């Protein structure tokens, strides 16, 4: 019988997995998977195998895998966009949730379903309209998404005491609704702040999520949308260990609904040391250009970089807590630029920084990863198509990141993952424990 | 020379600690402090020694310690309130930050300084006023605090590239400002939602934080305020392992400012499995009373409890992820009730549940901790003094929790704790790792 629907494919998957993990655990749960040292406890779990997080895994040399699907693999296999060359973010979502590579037909369903669900409640539209213009786009986003929780189906089934065993099904509704709304929140922000007077207009059921987004942003450039598909897809997910994913995961585990847990993830992504580096790169470049001037040398270029390190500041967009090579999401962005915007001054600068920064970082002998990460390359692309308002960039990272984070949330919950609740120590107790005892 | 100021006492403390940890780590950082099993990874870090968290530590038998200061110890040593019998929350804060038991004189400074800082920006006052009346108080709180980030001194010193080494000093300003504002946010919510038409009025520099709070709530009862001091103090902090503290800690570590990280902590506290149990207890009791009727027997009382367990629901306010006995914060609440409200029907019910629940939980053979936690006893006290709007209760938990969470944030940052970034695995990789490899 019938046609397409991810929640049924989920319904079929979940029990098989539920069984799979229980055998595995019934046999291998005792197994020491690794040890904890005291440096690990002071180093922010650096090295720690903390979680189980299904929808992707980060390799220190290779970089991310979406099943065992590398970014090059995703680039060629996922459905493009019916006259395009970038993966549709939709079918990354389907991959993530389902482990399977979508069919064209699956993805139109995703597109159209996200379009169906895409509406904003009057109060969120109110709040958005009154927000101050010195309130950071990330702050605006987060607030909105916390406010939207009003409309959580989960939070309402939970208050009405459902059976634990149907949590996922409700957490799936909210996730699918969150994802649909998100570009309406985001594009309302961009529109209030930077396009005063104008409206985000109507979502068209015949477009893909990316295109309706760029339309609501007000971008007509064909290639911008393509840039958009590629952007939203590579920023999707980055294992569970990273602050934003781990936040949602943590807060999720207390059975806070999908809006609440996502907006917590947002006040993580707005960390300078996290997704706010997007922005931070461009502010840094921009200053470099002013302060260090137009067409600098590899010798002056280094003077600028040392003036930062010598100031007890960080060089944005460089380094990573797990990758030990160049981010493939960096390479992927570089390719695009080589392809579409090669003569762009800012690009040429970012390409010359790649020549210099990792050697300066290697010289300083501090950084364990002197190589660039996604954030190093992202803003230069946006800049090019007239997206010059760099304080908003993290919100795009934010819209994309929902895809990975809410894909896992549905599994977390369909697998019945507990309250994440580690143990803590004070240095005092630590000092007495390992040595004193 | 001169008079009182915590930031100088901090300034003196920090280097000593900074040195202390570096020796300790230079010598004992290698030390295996514990191991990770695969059950631990699927059990939400249950058992895992994750973090270093200074301001308190949770013992599984004894329960919390604020230095090595147990709740009974705090009850007798901390400055009361110049004609009271409950610890002033202020001097719990001083203890937490400084490790020292405050002097009366320290605490008046705290009181008066918190009063100084206590103002809300027009936009937050706007947003608050427009919020819908079906938007949960916790959602309202969180949103507001994310919105307040506008006013972060940290976030502005960071954009202006300070030296890493002065982070704490800015993170101290914001924390002290957050804590001051908080009861103005909270009391504005209570006032809009439940007291329509009326205003929170003016903070008086001669009152303590607790009293200005109860005044803004509109409570005149002397004993209510005392209840307030005791409440705000025992909910302060609960090591770093718990969702709310761990959220702020996580998001904090990305150098998200103290408002952002706190409101993330809030969408954690609004987890049913976390601080929302406050509320959940009272909804459960209230139903019990309706559904199971006024003065029930120990036999019918058990029928109600089984109808919940048999429904794949949880019994609220019972259990804990680390304590293996009755929460001392439970006992402490029970004492108060014995003292002030012994004939209260709801109390008598909560006292009879203590008789029955842990035996029903012990029978079901599921719960590792069949004993009550703070949330089991809290709402019954509020109820009594006319605070009957149980959807707000978690916000009180929320105001109190800022004290522990922001005390640690200043240390985290003055000690230069890194980005919290554990490693994740999918079951797939896990299955291949321990056994397959
Ligand atoms: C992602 C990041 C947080 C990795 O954290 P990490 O794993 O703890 O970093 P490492 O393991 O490499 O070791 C950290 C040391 O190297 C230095 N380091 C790491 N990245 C650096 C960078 N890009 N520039 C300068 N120094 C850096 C730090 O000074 C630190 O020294 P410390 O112990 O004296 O504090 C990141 O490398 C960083 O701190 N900065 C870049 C983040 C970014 O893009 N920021 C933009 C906003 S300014
Ligand atoms: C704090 C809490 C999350 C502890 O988590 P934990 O350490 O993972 O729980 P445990 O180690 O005791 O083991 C959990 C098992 O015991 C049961 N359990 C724990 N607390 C229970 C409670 N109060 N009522 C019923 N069952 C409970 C769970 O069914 C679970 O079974 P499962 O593996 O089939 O899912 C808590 O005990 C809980 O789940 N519920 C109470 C939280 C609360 O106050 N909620 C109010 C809103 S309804």
């Amino acid at each position: 019988a019938s046609s397409t629907n991810l929640k049924d494919i989920l319904a079929d998957l979940i029990p098989k997995e539920q069984a799979r993990i229980k055998t595995f655990r019934q046999q291998h749960g005792n197994t020491a998977v690794g040890q904890i040292t005291v440096d690990m406890m002071y180093g922010g779990m650096r090295g720690m195998k903390g979680l189980v997080y299904e929808t992707s895994v980060l390799d220190p040399d290779e970089g991310i895998r979406f099943r065992g699907y590398s970014i090059p693999e995703c680039q060629k296999m996922l459905p493009k966009a019916k006259g395009g060359e970038e993966p549709l973010p939709e079918g990354l979502f389907w991959l993530l949730v389902t482990g399977q590579i979508p069919t064209e037909e699956q993805v139109s369903w995703l597109s159209k379903e996200w379009a169906k669900r895409a509406a904003l409640p009057s109060h969120v539209v109110t709040m958005l309209d009154n927000f101050p213009t010195n309130l950071h786009p990330m702050s605006q986003l987060s607030a909105a998404i916390t406010a939207l929780n009003s409309e959580s189906n989960f939070a309402r089934a939970y208050a009405e005491g459902i059976h634990r065993t149907k949590y996922w099904e409700l957490i799936y509704e909210d996730c699918m609704d969150l994802i649909a709304k998100l570009p309406c929140v985001a594009a309302k922000i961009y529109r209030n702040l930077y396009r005063e007077g104008s409206s985000i207009g109507a979502i068209d059921s015949k477009l893909d999520w990316s295109h309706n987004f760029t339309n609501m942003l007000g971008y007509t450039d064909a290639q911008f949308t393509e840039l958009m598909r590629l952007y939203l897809t590579i920023h999707s997910d980055h294992e569970g260990g990273n602050v934003s994913a781990h936040t949602s995961h943590l807060v999720g585990s207390a059975l806070s609904d999908p809006y609440l847990s996502f907006a917590a993830a947002m006040n993580g992504l707005a960390g300078p040391l996290h997704g706010l580096a997007n922005q931070e790169v461009l502010v840094w470049l921009t200053q470099l250009q002013k302060e260090v001037g137009k067409d600098v040398s590899d010798e002056k270029l280094r003077d600028y970089i040392w003036n930062t390190l010598n100031s007890g500041r960080v060089v944005p967009g460089y380094g990573h807590a797990v990758l030990r090579k160049t981010d493939p999401r960096y390479t992927c962005q570089r390719e695009f630029a080589l392809k579409h915007l090669p003569h762009d001054p800012m690009f040429k600068l970012v390409a010359q920084l790649y020549k210099i920064v990792p050697n300066v970082l290697l010289e300083q002998g501090k950084a364990k990863n002197p190589w660039p990460n996604v954030d190093a390359h992202s803003g230069v692309l946006l800049q090019y198509y007239g997206m010059t308002e760099m304080n908003y960039y993290t919100v795009l990272f934010g819209v994309s990141r929902a895809l990975g984070v809410l894909a896992q949330l549905i599994w977390s919950r369909a697998l019945g993952f507990p309250l994440e609740r580690p143990k803590s120590m004070s240095t005092d107790g630590l000092i007495k424990l390992v040595d004193s005892k």
